[PDB]
């Protein structure tokens, strides 16, 4: 009667994906796929350079790991058509690995004999985007693939609703201050989709590049599509990162407190609230998909006009992923 | 011979001006102001983390140090109405301390003696406020005190100036993704003037702040005072900075190609134009004072309605002390 | 009903070491003293970068703040003779500043009426200097000024002890890749004490300079003064450290299994035994004293001679602070 | 004669050779070889985080990129023996890829059409390791595969020869507190070659590891052969390193100033000779091999037996790069 789940791709996101399982009653991880041996998987879960080491026991036993007592079965095979899915009652797929971000892509999870696929990323074709807390509602139960959206598109979606829902959202741009992520070099060196940025030293460097907001947001919240756009600066931290939005209003004596307080007042375990002046390490293992932060709130007027500055902190791998564990349960359970 | 200047405060503007002025055949530092040992003062001057080795031979010597030859006098002096600016002939004060931010606090070093000051940082009181190819005209050789604005101050206004003549500018706000500075913290702890945000650990952290440029725009640039506004993110490098600026315009059918061609249109040698994907590292020890990005710019449209966004790179550290050098030059012809 | 704490100095060890009374019953902090505003020591409690989130709430009162409804009183005093220890009832001072590192300076504390005086770091004069489980039963109840040694000679104690005792110590050298700490410089500039080393950008660098323990050792295992020395290399992460000591023994047969061996027998609560590949930021927030690794043990020989080489972790930070808090619930309960 | 050069990839040493080249009369690069576009290889080529701007003028055209007004061909091909070095005129190719470290797998270049390969790496097989101005002399001109050690071989060999040549080197044991490289990970993730440290997020971790010194030292000076051994501890700065080793010697009353004094003398192109207080980016861009600094020698002596401990920085890209170009036209020369 548990919920029976697999990952796909034992990366950042994988991996703490399996972390907050352990923790939700009613789900279990029973299978993980990745190229590596099961020496690396199990102490890549055990250690943790910014999350912590992993509290319970891990051992790496023949055909897989026992965690906690419980055997986790790994595989090792990369055309995901070919994974045992069928014979191990799959009843969820977490795909993390960046290689099926496709409605079409994914179904060879569902071939396979899984019975749904939530992807940890944006993806395109006949497919939901959920942001939990936001359009999670969206779900009617008959979805065979699912996409899970980004960390940022999950950073903006609540605060961006209520901008909208209580103001009107004319239009906005968007920056987040972003951690360095796994596909980032560490040296300067050739990246393999091209992008001359993502090839430069991850950790020495503030480097431009696009966010899977951009396009991700409008999916989410419909009645705004079109009206956001923008991008990110990459820099040296490991993981942490903040959500600006500059935008223009239909209501245009807006102040400070009243963007505030109605932020507080959508604040949920999606969505939480802080007037306290904190920094990125701040957020590190945070669970909420985003932050608020009240003290950074900006409204500019030159006489009928004015733009608002609004930012909201995350952590790109736990917000994410709490995310993501909020909608695999939900997608499960109807 | 050549205009004489003097450094107080031999921090990483004093040190990256005394730098600068060694590439600057004409300019001489006379003198340094500083509350440290020689051998510290020499060692700094010769070994720089971002900036490099000097190349050229430092030696400390009796009243001071040698570079290259030449003889630099240096004074441990905590107040600056008591240097000797009359008896070595200053012309130029670089004032580069933080402490003497004001017209009136600055004017210590002309009772001294010392013929001018620019000050290294936004100031308040009777001054004007100057980025060099943007107001410097502005300056009719009367000035005793003078502001070189802030580093920012510097990667915006060249760019702003643009977006006003060429479109009109309404209103717009800006952020600066900014290189972690030295009177941050190293490890989370009590800050000197109480920000509880510059109390963190500087290369562990995206800290928000506040920006000189904030303030000192509207001053460089008249007619859009009131019409700018942002802030900071400090964020772990060194040195090396951009400037994003989010806009309404006057004009509405605008597009990236126009507002690229005509910021290449300005370009000039304090604002230079770059179309390669670079990242900060790349403009470590440029002496543009802006570089303007053309693959960043953006315009978003709904209807009748457009939001442009523009980035502009700075060496907050060499830009802005180019800028400054180019100042003092000016300001001493 | 417990033992009254005063902290001067509300720095990383002042702060860390109110962390860990929290988590010790018959320990409370009753008093802080430093040069800053109440609102800034509530945050920096409440906030930190690399040991995470102050979990119980935080509140700020005038001349204090308040911590689950336990009243904090705060002062800002530079010379700790005009401190109200007298009136506050201090038992004991952790005295955490860096600006009393000597006994007569200490006493300090002593005429202002607290009872006893422990440095968090090495200190000139007639005082004892201790690491916990290697010689603190060296203290008799009669001392009212103790040194609390320093973070890497915490590190490097009972490995230099088993060592000695196992095999005879003839002589070694250290060396200490060293987390940077608060008193190197953010970006290039002069430094306070003239050390044109601590002078430099200290995240962006490896940085040659002096350790506490290459003195401090000798009066923690006297029979084996003047046989060790050493120095660090300070490193770009923030908190997390790693003693390497390289030594000759008295006896000539030695191998890694017995040097790892003897390691694991004399575990204890302030020294951890770890055959896992780890790395620094895996021990940040440990609450050993020291961390024996025993899979960087080498043992070299040619013919009759041998040099042997040994590795042990540490958190500097709270390594260092929970050993210094298990030698004041020992100094108090004397 | 210009020596005509092929890089077969262009990764950190690739393209750092091909700068220094640039500043070196008799040797031109006319082919770079690497599975990545041109647009790319020019960018990375232009611009350097760590090393700065390239000087010069560069631009992609068709069959590679343009550089001063010279063409430069460049190549996508994975199989090297598909390469067309004769077609070409191939003098030497620098063997930088990682992936022909060994004699036989580098013949490829060879039955290619080039004259010779030299392998920027240790490398097995019946070759010569070589570190210029240490033992670049046992070269014949008979060669055609030469491997060009490694960065820290290069840093360490002119200092053991010193201490052995003057001293009589006994055994000892080595560290390199050493730069982070392109091979480690960005984020805790996966290894390829299975290293569960190199595993680990390279700037946030101090990582122990194996070092290409130790298997190389023996090879270039044979009369020490099996008496040095050591590792790594990879840091988070992005260049610049140092190496520690720590020694006994024959000769037994030796001094600090005995040990500086030897070093000095040795001095040369090759081997810098410092007494200033540096740090490791201060060695950023530098053209030596190895830089002895004399303000880290340390001896100590108990009775009759001395350990004698020495350091020297060395930039493991520019300083292995400048040697490796250096045996480059020495090479091509006889």
């Amino acid at each position: 009667m548990a919920v029976k789940v697999a990952i796909n791709g034992f990366g950042r996101i994988g991996r703490l994906a399996f972390r907050r399982i352990q923790e939700v009653e009613g789900l279990e991880v029973v299978a993980v796929n990745d190229l590596t041996d099961d020496d690396m998987l199990a102490h890549l879960l055990k250690y943790d350079t910014m999350q912590g080491r992993f509290t319970g026991e891990v051992e790496v036993v023949d055909g897989g790991f026992r965690v906690n007592g419980k055997e986790v079965k790994s595989f090792s095979e990369p055309d995901a058509s070919k994974l045992p899915w069928k014979d191990l009652n799959i009843d969820v797929v977490l795909e993390c690995t960046g290689f099926y971000t496709d409605k079409d892509k994914a179904q060879a999870h569902i071939e396979a004999g899984a019975k749904k696929v939530l992807i940890s990323a944006p993806a395109t074709g006949d497919l939901k985007t959920i942001v939990f807390n936001t359009n999670h509602q969206e779900l009617d139960g008959s979805e065979t693939v699912v996409s899970g959206a980004s960390c940022t598109t999950n950073s903006l979606a609540p605060v961006a609703k209520v901008l909208n829902d209580d103001f009107g959202l004319v239009e906005g741009l968007m920056t987040t201050i972003h951690a360095y992520t796994g596909d980032q070099n560490t040296q300067d060196a050739p990246h393999r989709k091209g992008d001359k940025r993502r090839a430069r030293a991850a950790a020495e460097n503030i480097i431009p590049n696009s966010t899977g907001a951009a396009k991700a947001i409008g999916k989410v919240i419909p009645e705004i599509d079109g009206k956001l756009d923008g991008g990110a600066q990459r820099v040296p931290v490991a993981t942490g990162s903040l959500t600006e939005l500059t935008v223009v209003l239909e209501k245009q004596d807006v102040t400070v407190e009243q963007v505030n307080e109605a932020m507080k007042n959508a604040s949920n375990e999606s969505f939480g609230y802080t007037e306290d002046e904190i920094v990125s390490s701040d957020v590190v293992g945070m669970t909420y998909g985003s932050l608020f932060d009240a003290t950074q709130t900006r409204v500019m007027s030159v006489g009928d006009r004015q733009l608002v500055k609004v930012a909201a902190w995350y952590d790109n791998e736990m917000s994410y992923t709490a995310q993501l564990v909020r909608t695999l349960a939900y997608l499960a359970e109807l």
